[PDB]
């Protein structure tokens, strides 16, 4: 079926972020609630077409790791992405609620993000470009699923910050960056969900004592080129955990891991044996089921 | 008079940018026409009462150099700004349609932006905070005005990017800056409209006798801070100008000049007598009356 914007109906506001909310919303034809992505771009009327028309093949991208896709259309000054609505949110809603995410659950997040990766690269020959906890839903289901990847060449111009960088070192620095780009952004996003709070800078050996003002935009930005990576604490997480993150974590993008040497890694060959009722501790921390 | 949600009418789209659009619109008890800032903001219902509260202080900003104010309310979702409509537009808008902006123009340009600087450090003890082409306006009767102060301490905060930076070296460093960042955002400014384009990184000797890719993130900000500022072209403007805007771009902040030095300046002294038709060139240009 053909999506259209007065076949909608607004039910609530999932979130926000950096431009255009995103509404939980009724597909009234077929009863569906779906999630409502709304883009405003002062855009010329050829080029926007161009946008919708790349943004048919998030139809080809069927995945359990990657979020549904029903269609896209130009309403009346923005285009609109519709998708599968995740009731258990983004994982940086989840980390608020929940203080810290355990290591075991991060095991599990971890298998979801490398395999959702490896289908857009493999299936699609495409990178994400903005693997962050906001753009890492999940579900009652226990389903982790990846959302906003660069399928639209000329939308990824349209909409060329935030003072919270996931950007890996060689994509601040210039143009030289491509798949290895995400694996940094991955990294970060896991220290962050295990530790509590953004990486950079890193916590002094006071601050890790209370747990187990905010920078400038060139200071955060120097930090992350130029100062040494965030290491994960020892003696609260494993050192498989450690190595993990410590290898998604190197500056250099060629002698970072890719997701080849990762799916064999120690860390996701032990995270995919373990019994972890994932959607258990979901409705648990954040209230659903 | 009391302003409200449901006393109002969108006649059109004045523009966006890095968030909320505003409309031109149409106060319906008063038949006032107006420009109606939307700022979406996912805040507690406690505090977007003190944002309020804070922006009642633009009732009392009344000055020629400053953009007109009839009130601030909570609709749903987002908070508004109701301002005097500028037919002319912003600065920015009005250097695309130009290519450049006169060199006498930007001498009158200067003269609105020092006098409503300095009306807003004496008379209310505040900085802007955001001078930038887009936050001048400029209309049809040759009014030269400023929007878009820090006059809420609590919106400062509830919002704290692009591209492109006018912060000063100091701001993008840290938070050892105050009321001459502005001046550094006025003078990367004046560069812009003179040469047609955002002045970093420099144009080769070659690029400047065609007139008379973008840089990354962090690529673009160390160019700012270590990298020598931005000058202007010689030949083609006055020695006044250069060593105006060069004054205006002096990276140590004391070391800069302030309101009081730049308004007796050679550069302003000269752009006060001289008799331009601001209000014919504007017209002129982008096609009004
Ligand atoms: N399909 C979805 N299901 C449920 N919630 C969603 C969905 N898509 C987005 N959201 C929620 O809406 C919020 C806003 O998403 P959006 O992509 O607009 O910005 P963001 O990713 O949060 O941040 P940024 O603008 O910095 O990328 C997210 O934090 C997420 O919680
Ligand atoms: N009072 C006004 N009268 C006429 N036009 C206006 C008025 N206020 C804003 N505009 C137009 O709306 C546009 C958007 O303004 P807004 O402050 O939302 O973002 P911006 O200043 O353009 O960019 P940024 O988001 O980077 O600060 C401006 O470019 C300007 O042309
Ligand atoms: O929406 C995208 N990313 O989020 C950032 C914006 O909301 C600004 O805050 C997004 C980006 C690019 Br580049 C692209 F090519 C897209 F198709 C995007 N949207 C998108 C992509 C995949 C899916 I499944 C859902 C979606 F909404
Ligand atoms: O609107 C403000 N700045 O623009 C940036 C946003 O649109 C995001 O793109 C603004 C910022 C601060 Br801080 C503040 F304290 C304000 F009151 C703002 N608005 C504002 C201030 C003065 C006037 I006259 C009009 C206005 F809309
Ligand atoms: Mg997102
Ligand atoms: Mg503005």
């Amino acid at each position: 079926m053909e999506l259209k914007d007065d076949d909608f109906e607004k039910i609530s506001e999932l979130g926000a972020g950096n431009g255009g909310v995103v509404f939980k919303v009724s597909h009234k034809p077929s009863g569906l609630v779906m999630a409502r992505k709304l883009i405003h771009l002062e855009i010329k009327p050829a080029i926007r077409n161009q946008i919708i028309r790349e943004l048919q093949v998030l139809h080809e991208c069927n995945s359990p790791y990657i979020v549904g896709f029903y269609g896209a259309f130009y309403s009346d000054g923005e285009i609109s992405i519709c998708m599968e609505h995740m009731d258990g949110g983004s994982l940086d809603q989840v980390l608020k609620k929940a203080g810290r995410i355990p290591e075991q659950i991060l095991g599990k997040v971890s298998i979801a993000v490398i395999k959702g990766l490896t289908y857009l690269r493999e299936k699609h020959k495409i990178m994400h470009r903005d693997v962050k906890p906001s753009n890492i839903l999940v579900n009652s289901r226990g389903e982790i699923k990846l959302c906003d990847f660069g399928v639209s060449g000329q939308l990824i111009d349209s909409m060329a910050v935030g003072t919270r960088s996931y950007m890996s070192p060689e994509r601040l620095q210039g143009t030289h960056y491509s798949v290895q780009s995400d694996i940094w952004s991955m990294g970060l996003s896991l220290v962050e969900m295990a530790v509590g709070r953004y990486p950079i800078p890193p916590p002094d050996a006071k601050e890790l004592e209370l747990m187990f003002p905010p920078m400038a935009i060139f200071e955060l930005l120097d930090y992350i080129v130029n100062e040494p990576p965030p290491k994960l604490p020892s003696g609260v997480f494993s050192l498989e955990f450690q190595d993990f993150v410590n290898k998604c974590l190197i500056k250099n993008p060629a002698e970072r891991a890719d997701l080849k040497q990762l799916m064999v890694h120690a860390f996701i060959k032990r995270s995919d044996a373990e019994e972890v009722d994932f959607a258990g501790w979901l409705c648990s921390t954040i209230g659903l089921n």
